[PDB]
């Protein structure tokens, strides 16, 4: 068991209610089996990273009061790691670690393109259609207006965030950042789509989106290098953005045990006196 409780962090506050299961599919359940105290912070997707950061800090304050723990271990995905980074930067004595899993730490090329599409910025018709259809398929699969979530994840917006909260970012593109800054440990995981499975309709869509990145190694939403923060654990999983949280409902790539990435990392944290 970790010394400090684990807080799983993601954007999309309404996910569990709208979809009918957790964003981190089966993750909290497996972590608790291993004896860790686990909580989930589901943050507001349709606003800025700083707003999510503030929301997360309010969450953490209440949780520290309820647990009498002095710090938390953050495990964030996608939007999550940026909110985690805001909390660690402003309140480092309350944060034991930030673990980023496919975090949008340097911006999303797909969010960039989506913004050009919205601004009618000379995007050819055929590209507009491919991008929107892929996003439709992804949302439809979960559910049964997405610029709102991507607005805060463009390269321009995340560059501005990084300017304010530069802690643990790599000094060279695709490199590693410092493992410890202001006494907080930072770790990253990532993945990129590989190979030429079929039961998750989101994978085909993520592969459409993958083709529009200048960074060839990407998970459909974020380039491999953009994911980097602090010490690299592993980032060559053959998985898309959604696979890395064990979605949709456990349908992942290549029989990879996605849940095991999290439970092994929890033991790693415990080994670091976290």
């Amino acid at each position: 068991s970790t010394k400090y409780p684990i807080v799983l962090v993601h954007g999309l506050a309404g996910f569990n209610e709208i979809v009918g299961f957790p964003y981190f599919y089966g993750i909290a359940d497996a972590l608790r089996q291993d004896g860790h105290q686990v909580f989930t912070a589901s943050l507001s997707a349709f606003n800025s990273n700083e707003v999510r950061g503030k929301q997360l800090w309010q969450f953490v304050q209440t949780l520290l009061q309820e647990t009498q723990a002095k710090k938390v271990n953050f495990i964030g995905h996608s939007q999550g790691p940026l909110a985690c980074r805001y909390v660690a930067a402003n309140y480092p004595d309350s944060v034991a670690s930030v673990t980023s899993i496919n975090g949008v730490n340097h911006g999303s090329e797909i969010a960039d393109l989506y913004r050009r599409i919205m601004r009618k910025d000379s995007i050819p018709e055929y590209i507009v259609e491919k991008v929107l259809n892929a996003f439709g398929t992804i949302i439809s699969t979960f559910s049964g207006d997405a610029i709102a979530a991507l607005e805060s994840l463009t390269t321009e917006q995340v560059t501005e965030f990084n300017n304010k909260y530069p802690q643990a970012l790599p000094k060279t593109p695709g490199g590693e950042g410092d493992e410890i800054v202001n006494g907080v440990h930072y770790y990253c995981f990532g993945s990129y789509i590989q190979g030429l499975n079929l039961l998750d309709p989101t994978h085909a869509a993520m592969r459409v989106l993958n083709t529009f990145f200048t960074e060839k190694q990407n998970d459909g939403l974020v380039g491999r290098s953009s994911m980097r923060l602090g010490k690299l654990i592993k980032d060559d999983y053959a998985q898309d953005h959604i696979d890395m949280v064990n979605q949709v409902a456990g349908l992942v790539g290549y029989n990879e045990d996605i849940v095991a990435i999290y439970t092994q990392h929890a033991k790693y944290l415990a080994s670091k006196q976290l």
